[PDB]
């Protein structure tokens, strides 16, 4: 085992974690060759058991467990913190990140860098008075209890006194493929399309007028991974807060049409005068339908509430004015981008490839 | 005189022509070293007489004059058609472009390429029922008398039968420095700011609510020039319709504040409930004020109606939903971009540098 770099990917089953596990193993990836330790809360799921990552199940909110499991990992060079607890609680999110750092900083004598992933909520507030956009990295914090603030403060503190470099990545809405994410918009909409098709119903848009028509942006999970790796290895990027998006804008109206096409079903668009309804409510009783779809198509077994986050789709479909700028990253020399309409389709293709959702 | 490439820049005093004349002479410019013939309607203005371009005054709507002046130019390799007549007339615009091609194609035995510059009006219509955006190059023509359609048809016809390559560039709103343009938004707003400051008045925004708040985009003139050169020399880009913008989005609200800062005057933003007023009307009697400003600051002499296009500012300030996509160009490998807030300021700096508008 000789490696140039050793990553600790905290949240390896997540929407970005799961791409890192793939992107870190590519032959041309900066910093490579990489060894990958992947940490997540659950036993290694079947869809990860066949990847070359050393999987560590660990409840990282438990300080003693995290110590016992991560303290022996002396060879770590780069930490990628791509997790959250699944609520907005400032204390319980902060405990996770502190336990990672407290377990690894004293034991990894060659640690170089800590990447912290937060998000564009930094600019507009919490889900539980926004800045105007396009959002830029220098915009000051809002006066709200955003766990992103605690995570940054811990990052700055700990990396400063231990002579480590740091980065803060603030991705836009993520287009990715993990069925174990707590916020995967593409899987959520694929599950809704799949259920519609199963019930011989049209793909009816449930959201607001404004979100149907406004400009939006997103980031491919593989591009977030590329961006995080870049900041982790390229000395010019060190110690910077950095937005991450696909470089372009789209509208949900265009995405919706593509989605109906991809599932071979009829689309119903936004209907003038019709108010947003809740997708979470429309789907409240669909667990067994999901289970049946799973079994017939011999899909990777997933439970409805895990694979889909209908509530997160409801938020996206009442949001507007959230565009974020990539000028800082581009001016630092990162010119990674994706065509968002193509990235959206790539995620659909991938989830079918991996058997999370039905083919065709 | 040995040159690798010989450009004919039709509209060399224009907003993009004038950047080409600079960009073509840089040492690292693709295709270089370049010789530059620059054609425009007026005698060479003083601010161009000190550039290394062979300036040809020619009324290109006059077929016999164009023949007599351009037929002797046997060495042309690349044509850059960056002009228009200053109205929307399909016939008179088309005559200009046909006379260029009819004069040069039979006489330039090494001609390779013709670049045609049009614009994003292709997607939404004429100034005299738009597509939705983000605009992509494949969107079909609208059923309107757009002189861009005639120019393309002439381009396709003539390049096809003469085995020439072609490109169609569709820039967004141009940020540039030429004081002889018929549509220079930055100079127009600088002239308005300059007049406000002279009259001890605040920089009052005259436009619509929607345009104050909506996302907008633009292109730096130097980036259009880079893009046109790229398409003219890079075989992978050949025979393509291509949008050109800075790669990002901005809002006029943010620009306005920067503008007031740059002129050291107070800003009045959009005022809720207040309807758009016409900047052209507010400026109708300012010719002599402009003349006086010119003389005191020993500016390059310009007449108000030439340096500014208040009517074009009125259009921008009632437009929205006009964002254009750069995915095609990026997927073809062109990763040129600009920070639009910085490009806007760069244009202000440049126009002061060149003494078109007052310093400080
Ligand atoms: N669309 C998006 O998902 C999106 C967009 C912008 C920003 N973000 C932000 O990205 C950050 C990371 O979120 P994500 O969406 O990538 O995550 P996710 O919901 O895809 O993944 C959560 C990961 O964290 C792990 N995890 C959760 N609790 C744990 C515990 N107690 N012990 C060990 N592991 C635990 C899970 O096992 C999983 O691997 C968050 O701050 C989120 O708000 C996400
Ligand atoms: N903001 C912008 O200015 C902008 C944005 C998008 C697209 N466009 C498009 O770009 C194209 C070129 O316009 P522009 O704005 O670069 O031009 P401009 O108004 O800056 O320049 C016009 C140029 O054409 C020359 N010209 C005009 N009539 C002539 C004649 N009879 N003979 C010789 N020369 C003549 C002028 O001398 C000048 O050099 C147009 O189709 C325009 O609509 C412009």
């Amino acid at each position: 085992k000789s490696y140039k770099s050793v990553a600790l990917v905290v949240g390896v089953t997540g929407i970005v974690g799961s791409s890192l596990a793939e992107v870190l193993k590519l032959p041309d990836t900066p910093g490579g060759p990489w060894k990958v330790y992947g940490v997540a809360r659950r036993p290694c799921p079947v869809w990860l058991a066949k990847k070359p990552v050393e999987y560590i199940q660990c409840d990282v909110s438990d300080n003693q467990e995290t110590i016992s499991k991560l303290s022996p990992l002396k060879d770590i060079t780069h930490i990628f913190y791509v997790s959250w607890i699944g609520s907005e609680d400032c204390q319980t999110n902060a405990t996770m990140f502190k336990n990672i750092l407290n377990s690894v900083i004293p034991n990894a004598s060659n640690l170089q860098h800590v990447c912290l992933q937060t998000g564009i909520k930094h600019y507009f507030g919490i889900f539980e008075v926004p800045h105007d956009s396009p959002f830029t990295e220098d915009l000051p914090r809002l006066n709200v209890p955003n766990f992103y603030h605690d995570l940054e403060d811990i990052l700055y503190e700990e990396t400063g006194k231990n002579n480590l470099t740091w980065s803060v990545h603030r991705p836009a809405l993520v287009f990715g493929f993990s069925p174990c994410s707590m916020m995967n918009i593409v899987s959520t909409l694929c599950v809704y399309a799949t259920i519609c098709k199963h019930e011989n119903k049209a793909l009816v848009y449930p959201g607001s007028k404004n979100s149907w028509n406004c400009y939006a942006d997103a980031v491919d999970a593989d591009l977030v991974a590329e961006h995080e790796i870049w900041a982790a290895v390229d000395p010019k990027a060190k110690n910077q807060v950095l937005n991450c998006n696909n470089g372009d804008v789209f509208k949900w109206k265009h995405i919706w049409k593509k989605l109906a096409e991809e599932f071979g079903i009829e689309m119903v668009g936004y209907v003038e005068g019709k108010e947003q309804v809740s997708l979470a409510e429309l789907m409240k009783d669909k667990d067994q339908v999901w289970d049946e779809i799973v079994k017939k198509n011999n899909l990777v077994p997933t439970k409805l509430k895990e694979i889909a986050a209908f509530w997160f789709a409801d938020i996206a479909f009442c949001s507007e004015n959230l565009i974020s700028s990539m000028n800082k990253s581009k001016e630092l020399g990162f010119l990674g981008f994706r065509n968002s309409m193509k990235s959206f389709v790539s995620c659909i293709d991938k989830m079918r490839d991996y058997r999370f959702i039905p083919a065709s």
